[PDB]
């Protein structure tokens, strides 16, 4: 068995060769014809090398793989890693796009089509999934996660992990998956990426760590450290985090944990000191591989040498890499994830797109919908406008490598091809992302580039307008570039670029009714566009299939469903606003904003312009009153809460029901409330169904003061609605019995 | 007798009852003169059910209240009568904020001395002062109540203030007692909004945060005021760690008493942590002393102490607190020490300490931006005086003023035309309101604070100044805030200059003149754009009863601007939290580099403030020499003598703020970029130099490590002196540790 064959392996393993397991390195380019003369292949050959990632193609990397199994001494199999993050080369929307769909079966399935399309090209272990937290919108990595709530996240953690990780790791079809960062990262100052985080430990394990958690207790392969100091101390190098908090209960994680892109070098520049000493932090901290800084490689021998770490450090570093190969089968066949025929069959299939196709559309939030604007009627003529209408490459988005971002279908193209001779659908550039060319060159890196009109705004405004005036209804397709967020993407204003509202601005102009589809990888600040703008339906960037997405959307065929999972601000002066927060000691009563001496602005209202969980759709959803079994409960019991659902609208569709739940005293502040449960139920036009919670003392546990997670006795409110705002209610009495207090 | 014989003798004699209502600070309602005794608040002092009162004005009402006590109450206990006084009483110095920018420490505790002399020349014996928050939030209305993001000039200024209040004796009759507030942390509200929830971690907290408040005890406070934020989720007010194992921690004993904030006990309910009983008992147990208004330990502690949710000894712990600053003030020799109406009728609001204020005032000025020698203006020609601050004087002492005399400052207009005489020619004109939105403007001009509004459209009040400002030789725009745009409850989530106003400045600017803005303000602002096209820009905070004269002396150059600020100003909002002491990160952008993928750094905004913490201009030039070490080789507990060579290289005589930071390169945790760790404000007459010398020791080294160790670690460090804290010659020296 495994334990037996690893130990065997590791007595034959030298030092320098258990050092090697440990080492990522970046691979540099790599001739097709002569990689085992190419530069990594020495390293390869020397045992220096555990693993690669962003290698691709099954052809590329069975080659790679060639020199370790049959040029290296002890033949030691590497893993071969990548960023996987929404989709293969089939994109599903962005991750926070993915989110808003609080559908968690569809969120596994595109992860299992992820892990399928992947795995079928020598792919064996995904950078997947992020599940920081982050309540700053300026933060362009908003667009990795999943919103700013604990439960919801670590739900669509678990997901995810499912997804990749499948039955079996030695399945050919699923991958090891990685939760990243761990931790913190999401709070980083002023949204700034990779700036000081700092919060309490109290904080940390009730608002911060669940997502991460769950990943865990799914049993996700390996972890990712963050590129954030907490406490003072980098990630990577935060034995706390690493050891104490990771590995707690012995046998919890098991799996092994690998550095962000350098981020032992990294802790140099924070103010930790010289390579070696950062290593060997790094490694008495928990951390098993070190990702193309060679810190690793380079200095622990040294420090062994040195006494500074131990024998024992390195085994079990080495051990847990071996382990990982193991699991994911790579010692009974070096070549399992390397088949010719997988990769040109079960990548980019029409079928895998038509799904991302499907689920695409139910990441749909609409935001505003006056005077039944949306659904569009298939007739008359419809003017298509704005610099996001007819691109490509955009409409995956951010973190989509390995995406045939090409092959996308464009706004203009799904919207004719869904037309067909029933409509006429006119086209204008209308303006270009942005007034600053130096803005638009840095946000549109990576080749995502969106064609650029030399002529002046007005110009191009006039001729746009021009077009307009010929239509019946006006689909502007504005918002964000696919690189305006993901990595090193912070934005320190979150609005739509002032070039484009000015565009906006002139199409309302033309007094005729305007859609606005909006493109984005976070929450951006609408009130103005919400107070002008007959209808608002954003899209996120919905992946390869976008085009056709939207256009089901647009013209009713599939009736938007979606939900947000972070809240959209008024202004980036609101920011961190969110829906579970403190209801401190000046509350603001609502509705009468302004009241001195209350805890609100002078310029501002204290809500934000759409909370958690909000989401309209082309029918109405009538809620009937809240039914509990019970008001006062003992001990361990099980609360039952239900309540009727009616489709009161036009239309067949879905809706995300919400439930919340507010601890109203406690022995340290509580939320004024949280998602405690959800379920998606789909009606028919008029259909009635009764929805219902099962509540257990589980549901009400938290951290307190001394991180002691358990509950205590006293009042709750239970709450059920399609919004953390517009909720149905009912206060109850849970106590605890004496006789079980263990 | 000594006190402690004297307070157990009296605490023998009474009952329960009469030692809780020590533990009563209520608000007084109204109090007809004349008839004191019949009034409110009188039968409650009879029963022995009020400890201490606040914000009562003047001799002859105190003196009248303070008689109920003496003559009507069973044991004849004094009361304690409490005010805001935050920056000045009748006299108003510039606001907090503002006077930290003079980073001057004796003009802040001569500023004290007068408040301390006005107050209590009026019956007034304990103010609620200092306000010793850090802030990196710009946001905050609160900010201007402080002395800006910095621990050690924050914790300097905490001293200096402490100092000027009370004095060597606490019962001199010129003395009051001071209290620190708001401990603890109420700096972090998140997202800038006033008594939003507070966290961090606690080595932030003693690093970054709680230097000033222990350096007020340390100084020697006599009581402390809490919070009205949680921290960790346990409201301050409710917080046993910190009322008592951080506040009263063995070792640095703090020996007076601590007081709630404004109803900040029943506001626990609120947070959550109970009624109305529960939370009394939790704010007892923390280590609260005396409760403000919300008579929550009046009405229930007895019950909790029948319950055994109390003690006793609780009560009587703080009871004592309470009769010992009473017998420290002087109270129990003679309760009316304070109340001396002649000393009310010559010591106050006098003409020398209105002088005084000036003064001062003129040296917390910060000149921002000076192109082309337009400062100082030359005493002659025409000036065009424009915009919604230029002539009013019930806003030029800005907020927590209550005491001062509103009605009596001097416009700008005023001192202007003061100082003009028959050399110049001052025109004004209003130019525009303070905001579009009649309503903002209300909000923002509450308690008094009125701006005169003009119901023209904004278009014909703009033509109107433009056609005055055509006239003249230099325009001089004073806009900003009013006065009641920051304080208590005035956040705001943009902290931009009106875009009215800005619509003003721009029709100013496109006259062709050359433009002044004389800036009004009770926080840093967003000011980009104003950087890039105003000639010269002096912000001028609010400067108090006699803005119009120190504003003018600096206009003409009788006085020179000195000041620095003492918090970063940011680009916009979206920087936010922007500050001077940051951490390196793993990923900093070289200097210069903006923009760079995969830094740490925005998409449309450069990582750099706008002015950076320690940032103030001159009428003149100084030029600084290197830096010279007496060693780069330390050991132990050696001294490091730091010296510079100053020269005044521009045209006049002036003052410069030279400032010592210092960086630890490496640590067992990450080090700030750079720490405040020294200052000197020296004078220079045109073309001369000195040589300023800082000391160091391994003391100025010490941080608190991951552990809350206090101590410094051996290695390397930068030591840098310039007159900003992003201009500085620099020197790196290793120190070393000892067997
Ligand atoms: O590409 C490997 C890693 O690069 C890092 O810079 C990112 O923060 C990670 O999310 C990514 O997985
Ligand atoms: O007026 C008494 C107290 O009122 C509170 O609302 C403020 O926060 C304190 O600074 C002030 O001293
Ligand atoms: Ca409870
Ligand atoms: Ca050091």
């Amino acid at each position: 068995k495994m334990n037996q064959f690893i130990n065997a392996l590791m007595a034959k393993m030298t030092l320098d060769e258990k050092i090697g397991q440990l080492n990522l390195p970046g691979a540099g380019d790599i001739t097709t014809g002569q990689a085992s003369s190419s530069g990594i292949a020495q390293k390869i050959k020397e045992g220096k090398v555990g693993g690669l990632f962003n290698i691709k193609s099954v052809t590329k990397i069975k080659e790679v793989q060639r020199i370790a199994v049959e040029e290296s001494r002890l033949k030691i199999p590497l893993l071969f890693g990548m960023d996987v993050i929404h989709g293969y080369e089939t994109a599903f929307p962005i991750p926070l796009g993915l989110s808003c769909t609080w559908d968690m079966e569809l969120i596994e399935k595109s992860a299992r089509i992820a892990a399928i399309e992947a795995s079928a090209d020598g792919i064996c272990w995904t950078f997947s999934p992020m599940v920081d937290i982050s309540r700053d919108p300026r933060w362009g990595r908003v667009s990795e996660g999943s919103g700013e709530d604990p439960y919801l996240g670590a739900q669509i953690a678990k997901a995810m992990v499912k997804g990749y990780q499948g039955k079996d790791f030695s399945d050919n079809t699923s991958i090891m998956a990685c939760v990243k960062h761990f931790a913190l990262y999401g709070a980083g100052e002023a949204g700034r990426d990779y700036n000081t985080v700092d919060m309490s430990r109290v904080r940390m394990y009730n608002e911060y760590f669940p997502p991460y958690k769950a990943a865990v207790d799914a049993g996700v392969g390996s972890v990712m450290t963050s590129f954030n100091e907490i406490d003072g101390i980098p990630a990577t190098g935060n034995k706390w985090l690493m050891t104490d908090v990771l590995r707690k209960r012995i046998g919890a994680f098991k799996g092994f944990v690998v550095t962000d892109y350098t981020a032992i070098n990294e802790m140099i520049d924070h103010g930790m000191g010289d390579l070696q000493t950062v290593s060997a932090l790094a490694l008495r901290a928990g951390v098993d591989m070190d990702m193309v800084g060679e810190g690793f490689l380079t200095t622990l021998k040294k420090s062994l040498q040195e006494g500074k770490i131990t024998q024992a450090q390195i085994d079990a570093a080495c051990k847990r890499i071996l382990e990982a190969k193991y699991k994911l089968g790579l010692f009974s066949d070096p070549y399992k994830y390397c088949n010719e025929e997988r990769a040109r069959t079960q990548i980019f299939t029409p079928e895998h797109r038509k799904i991302a196709r499907e689920i695409a559309a139910q990441s749909f939030v609409l935001l505003k919908n006056d005077n039944n604007v949306l659904p569009l009627k298939k007739s008359g003529t419809i003017a298509l406008v704005g610099p996001l209408a007819d691109n490509r490459v955009n409409m995956p988005g951010t973190w989509s490598v390995a995406a045939k971002h090409a092959e996308s279908v464009s706004l203009l193209e799904g919207l004719k091809k869904a037309a067909g001779n029933d409509a006429r659908i006119l086209y204008a550039h209308g303006s270009n992302l942005d007034e600053d060319k130096s803005l638009i060159e840095r946000a549109t890196m990576f080749g995502k580039t969106l064609k650029y009109d030399p002529r002046p705004k007005d110009v191009v405004i006039k001729e746009a307008v021009d077009i307009a005036n010929q239509a019946d209804v006006i689909v502007a397709a504005l918002g964000e570039s696919a690189e305006m967020s993901g990595e090193a993407s912070s934005r320190s204003n979150i609005e739509i670029p002032a070039l484009q509202r000015e565009l906006l601005q002139a199409l309302l102009k033309t007094g005729k009714p305007v859609v606005l589809v909006l493109f984005t990888g976070r929450p951006l600040a609408l009130t103005w566009e919400h107070e002008n703008v007959p209808a608002i339906l954003n899209v996120w960037f919905a992946g390869t299939e976008a085009g056709d997405a939207i256009s089901d959307a647009l013209f009713g065929v599939v009736n938007p469903s979606g939900k947000l999972s972070a809240t959209f601000p008024r202004n980036v002066g609101q920011v961190p606003i969110y829906y579970n927060h403190k209801n401190t000691g000046r509350p603001l009563p609502e509705g009468q904003w302004f009241q001195k001496f209350r805890s609100n602005y002078l310029d501002v209202p204290n809500d934000p312009l759409y909370p958690f969980g909000y989401g309209l759709s082309f029918t109405k959803f009538t809620y009937g009153d809240l039914k509990l079994s019970s008001t006062n409960l003992k001990g361990n019991q099980t609360l039952t809460a239900s309540i009727e659902l009616t489709n009161s609208g036009d239309y067949d569709g879905a809706e995300v029901v919400q439930l919340y739940i507010r601890d109203l005293v406690g022995s340290t502040t509580r939320p004024v409330k949280e998602l405690k449960g959800f379920q998606k139920v789909f009606l028919k036009k008029g259909e009635t169904k009764t929805i219902t919670f099962k509540i257990t003392p589980e549901d009400l546990k938290f951290y307190n003061y001394d991180l002691k997670y358990d509950w205590e006795p006293g009042e709750f409110v239970i709450m059920v609605g399609g919004n953390s705002r517009d909720l149905k209610s009912q206060k109850i009495n849970w106590l605890k019995d004496p006789a079980f207090l263990y």
